[PDB]
């Protein structure tokens, strides 16, 4: 496993031979079979959400939408895996092309639209390795399951409720994904009244599961929220005792300076141009929740510094996806190695010590 080789030769050649969706599909395939190219120190261990995480670097939702490559992803060095988004019924998503690379920006735009094998398929896939996962979790490698809703559903809350009932028993944590920019009307569920109603139902359904099968519940939010939106989300989270937040999904904004020819494609923008917008959203949400609500920080993480900035801003854990598509699997070890070195350099005894450090200076 060599960073230079992947960054300079393998990935650019892959990007030059296949379209983005094809590259994604082949990657899931390769990862699922364990055809892949760092020893986690105690400094990187985090205890949150009722679990030990051997390192704080996870794979973000969207890469493994259907739970096909979980074990290969742990082998890649991720401290936790999130699969999904999964919808109740199977659905195809948007017509192709629906994924676009912006190499000049180290960015991606996608409009997949919740292409999903559906709950039943994912349920059986996870059941086939349920005890293996139980041991992985105990060993500090938890599993998250990200829930979406069907395009033609009349009752959004019931979609998420069904997700809780079916995949909740198989997950260490669940994500109520109300932040995809690619499903019409979905982001409106972030509004105060809609969110409270939705999350009340979700939490009731979760509380009804047997104790060993009872996951933490997190809400994944957009980077495009107004100050009022963020205030309201913070209020509802505290009112209902939501276990955590995932911050953030992709942006519908197109920051000044984007160079990629494909910058004006419809969809969610990810990668470097999203990075600081996400970090600032983490920072705001941490403050609004008084540091009492665990945050998983996501968006434009490609290095140790990127990870630590989100951690200092208030994230207990981080995730990446887009960086993997540019630098390949070696980015995981790179992020962890750089993060460890930076923690030492900045006087932190571990990740835990650095969580929210910016707010205390
Ligand atoms: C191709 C693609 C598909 C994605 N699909 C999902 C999804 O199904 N559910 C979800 O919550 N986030 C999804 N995401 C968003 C990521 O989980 C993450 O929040 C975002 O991409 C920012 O992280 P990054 O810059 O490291 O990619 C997707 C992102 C991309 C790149
Ligand atoms: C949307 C998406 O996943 C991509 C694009 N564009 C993409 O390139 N993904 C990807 C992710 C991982 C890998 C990879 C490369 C080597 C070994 C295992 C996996 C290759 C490609
Ligand atoms: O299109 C999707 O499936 C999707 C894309 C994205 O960026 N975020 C998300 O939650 N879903």
């Amino acid at each position: 496993g060599d960073e230079r080789f992947y960054a300079e030769h393998l990935m650019p050649t892959l990007q030059g031979l296949l379209d983005p969706e094809s590259a994604h599909r082949l990657a899931v395939r390769f990862t699922s079979l364990g055809l892949l190219p760092f020893q986690d120190s105690d400094m990187l261990e985090v205890r949150v959400l009722g679990h030990k995480f051997r390192n704080p670097v996870g794979i973000a939702a969207g890469f493994d939408k259907h739970g096909e490559a979980v074990d290969g992803l742990y082998k890649m060095g991720f401290g936790f895996v999130e699969i999904g988004s999964v919808t109740p019924k199977p659905q195809e998503g948007n017509p192709r092309p629906r994924v676009f690379r912006l190499p000049e920006d180290q960015a991606v735009i996608n409009r997949y639209g919740f292409n999903s094998h559906g709950l039943s398929v994912v349920e059986h896939r996870l059941r086939a390795r349920q005890q293996k996962q139980a041991k992985l979790t105990e060993d500090g490698l938890p599993l998250g399951v990200n829930l979406g809703k069907n395009k033609t559903s009349v009752d959004a809350a019931e979609d998420y409720a069904e997700g809780v009932r079916v995949l909740g028993p198989l997950a260490d944590y669940l994500v109520v994904n109300v932040s995809s920019p690619n499903t019409a009307g979905l982001r409106s569920l972030q509004g105060k009244a809609e969110l409270r109603r939705l999350l009340t139902k979700v939490l009731q359904e979760r509380d009804g599961l047997r104790r060993v099968h009872r996951p933490a519940v997190l809400v994944k939010i957009a980077p495009d929220l107004t100050s009022q939106d963020k205030e309201d989300i913070a209020s509802v989270v505290k009112e209902l005792g939501i276990d955590g937040l995932i911050v953030t999904n992709t942006t519908v904004s197109r920051p000044a300076g984007l160079q990629g020819a494909l910058r004006s494609e419809t969809g969610g923008l990810s990668g470097k141009p999203l990075r600081d917008l996400s970090t600032q959203t983490i920072r705001e949400m941490y403050a609004l929740t008084q540091g009492r609500v665990p945050i998983i920080g996501v968006g434009g993480v490609s290095s140790g510094q990127d990870a630590l900035e989100k951690i200092r801003a208030g994230a207990s854990l981080v995730q990446l996806y887009t960086a993997l598509t540019f630098w390949g699997p070696p980015v995981v070890g790179k992020v962890k190695r750089e993060l460890e070195a930076l923690l030492k350099e900045q006087g932190f005894g571990g990740v835990t010590d650095a969580i929210g450090a910016d707010h205390r200076r």
